[PDB]
């Protein structure tokens, strides 16, 4: 907590204005995701950006294994943060598994968060009986075993598959944080997003919600969208990039940046 906390996230706060945004990184990357986009927001906001204990830009060795089990941890995180910062109220954009992080947070606590804005987002991976969510359970566990056995291997893989359009300094950047996370910190954190079924708290959250929809993600059905926007339990809004990938921010960021500037105005 605390000072620490602060240090040991490599939180950073740039930019400046009453409207506050946090900017929460995805699986595989680093704050330095948002470095594109950051430039469209400074002018206009306080932005706080840090890394998750499992970003390969933190030492591996503050990653506990039997805390960090389950998605309310990296919450007491992000609420630490901000508690710390002395921020009584912000939007929150999160990519990814920051998705699930800011709905769960946006629960807990309700005052401090006036806005999500969720990037590669889905409440639930694993298809379930009238869900698509997208993977199977055989097929994650040849995923899991591939990234064990040969994590390198895996990474130069996956990354393109993420990036989706072929835009290969996008896929360089990705690679280069990836490569950088720790391969058993890596395989944990999946294995926790994989596990996470936030369909039955969606209609707990209060705060508006924008859902950043590209024309495909690799992770993300199109049919989440959909769903999001009907279970969540603020005012929601899908908003559709003219481009495709899971990591907008890295292949488009001019375009996602306008979508952010629109969603930011006011809350």
């Amino acid at each position: 907590s605390g000072a620490k906390l602060l240090q040991i996230l490599n939180v950073r706060v740039v930019g400046s204005g009453e409207r506050v945004v946090v900017l929460s990184h995805g699986f595989g990357t680093d704050q330095s995701a948002w470095s594109r986009v950051l430039p469209y927001l400074t002018r206009d906001h306080r932005v706080v950006l840090y890394d998750l204990v499992c970003a390969g830009s933190v030492n591996p060795d503050h990653f506990d294994f039997r805390r960090y089990d389950n998605l309310d941890a990296y919450v007491d995180d992000l609420l630490a943060i901000l508690d710390a910062l002395r921020i009584p109220r912000c939007a929150f954009v999160g990519h990814s598994v920051s998705a699930m992080i800011g709905i769960l947070a946006s629960i807990r606590r309700p005052d401090l968060f006036a806005k999500l804005v969720l990037i590669g987002a889905s409440p639930r991976f694993l298809n379930d009986s009238d869900y698509h969510g997208g993977f199977e359970l055989e097929e994650i566990q040849q995923v899991f075993d591939a990234m064990g056995a040969n994590y390198s291997a895996w990474a130069t893989g996956y990354a393109p598959l993420a990036v989706g359009a072929d835009v290969p300094a996008a896929v360089q950047e990705f690679s280069r944080t990836l490569f950088n996370m720790r391969p058993d910190i890596s395989l944990h954190v999946c294995q926790t997003v994989f596990k996470t079924d936030l369909r039955g708290v969606l209609g707990m959250v209060r705060a508006p919600c924008v859902v950043v929809q590209t024309t495909r993600d690799v992770s993300v059905p199109a049919s989440v969208a959909a769903y999001l926007k009907a279970h969540l339990g603020g005012r929601t809004t899908v908003e559709f990039l003219q481009t495709e990938g899971h990591l907008p921010h890295l292949s488009a960021p001019s375009l996602l940046a306008q979508v952010l500037r629109r969603a930011l105005a006011r809350y």
